[PDB]
Formats: structure tokens, C-alpha cells, sequence
């Protein structure tokens, strides 16, 4: 992929940040934190799960950038739209406005619904997304293997403005503790 040359600086929007979560000063760092974080409650704020959206909003262009997953257990990473669901159960499907991947136990699979199996021969420790709005597509890639493709979703419906969507994950196990980090351009 030549899609590096697309790339944004995206930060992590607080206000929308499950109560757990603790992000970085430089808003680039997200982990699930041992307890609640003494904010108070919105109607932003993803309750049910340890989710966060970037502040960054996208309705048009193409957009690139790289997430470190290093340590982790679970995870599941993307865009969404502006316009999804925060409250409540739901699961992360193009129905729903999610276009992620995930992690979780020992399987990477495509958040679509039912979810689609990913055949990756190196475990990734860095992802890039890059969506194009124009051309309805999502993809994703594997930077540990060269930049291989892993997974994408075409004629995407994202019905309206694009947000950069992260999930750490729970850490019931004691070994999901590790961030989701921005990497540079
Ligand atoms: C079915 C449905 N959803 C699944 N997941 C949602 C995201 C995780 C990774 C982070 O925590 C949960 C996996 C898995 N199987």
C-alpha cells in the first residue's frame, strides 16, 4: 500500500471516552483504567464498553493512520459513524455504523455480522486504517508484515461524517492492560 501519504494526526475526544478510560495529556494514548476515573456522566460517553472515539470528524477524502496494539490480548479498532449508538448493548457491525477489526481470543476476525474469520500469517504489533469516502471503503493494514493487506469493506453506507473508533478491551484476564497508542506520521 502507498496510503502512508494520506496520513492525519487523529487525538482521542475525553467527552465520549467510557468513564474507565484514561487518556494521555498528548490525547494520543488510551488504556482501561482499575476503576471509574471521577468524571462525571454524558449522553457521549460509551457506557456498556471501553470505547472511545477520535476527535476528528471525516465526510469526504481519503484518511490513513497507524494504531500500536503491542501486548494486548483484545482490542478492536476502526471508524464508525458520528450518529452510533452509545448506550446500551450492541455489537460492532456496518448495521450498526462500526467498520472495525478485532482481537479476541487468539482470533482476528472483521466486525461484520456474523463476523468473518482474518487470515494474518504475522501477528500484527501496528495496524494502519485507511478509509476512502468517497469510494465507500475501509481497509486495513498490517505494518509488522510489510504493510499486507488484512481485511477490506466496500460500498460502505457510512450515511453521514466518519469518527476514528478504539476499543481496549476489558482486562479480566490481568493481561489486557496494555494502551492503544497513535503512532507518528
Ligand atoms: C463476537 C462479538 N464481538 C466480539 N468482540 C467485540 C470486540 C472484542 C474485542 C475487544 O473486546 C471485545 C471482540 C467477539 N466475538
Amino acid at each position: 500500500h502507498h496510503h502512508h501519504h494520506h496520513m492525519v494526526h487523529i487525538t482521542l475526544d475525553r467527552n465520549t471516552a467510557n468513564s474507565w478510560l484514561i487518556i494521555s495529556k498528548d490525547r494520543r494514548q488510551v488504556r482501561m483504567g482499575d476503576t471509574h476515573q471521577n468524571v462525571s456522566d454524558n449522553k457521549e460517553r460509551f457506557s456498556n464498553y471501553p470505547m472511545v472515539l477520535g476527535a476528528q470528524r471525516f465526510s469526504s477524502g481519503k484518511m490513513y493512520w497507524e494504531v500500536d496494539v503491542t501486548q494486548k490480548e483484545a482490542w478492536d479498532l476502526g471508524v464508525c459513524r458520528d450518529s452510533v449508538q452509545r448506550k446500551g448493548q450492541f455489537s460492532l457491525s456496518p448495521e450498526n455504523g462500526f467498520w472495525t477489526i478485532w482481537l479476541w481470543q487468539d482470533s482476528y476476525e472483521a466486525g461484520t455480522s456474523p463476523q468473518t474469520t482474518l487470515h494474518i500469517q504475522v501477528p500484527p504489533c501496528q495496524i494502519g486504517i485507511f478509509v476512502d469516502y468517497e469510494a465507500g471503503v475501509v481497509s486495513f493494514y498490517n505494518i509488522t508484515d510489510h504493510g499486507s493487506l488484512i481485511y477490506t469493506f466496500s460500498e460502505c453506507v457510512f450515511a453521514g461524517p466518519l469518527r476514528p473508533f478504539f476499543n481496549v478491551g476489558f482486562n479480566y484476564s490481568g493481561g489486557n492492560a496494555a494502551p492503544l497508542k497513535l503512532c507518528p506520521l
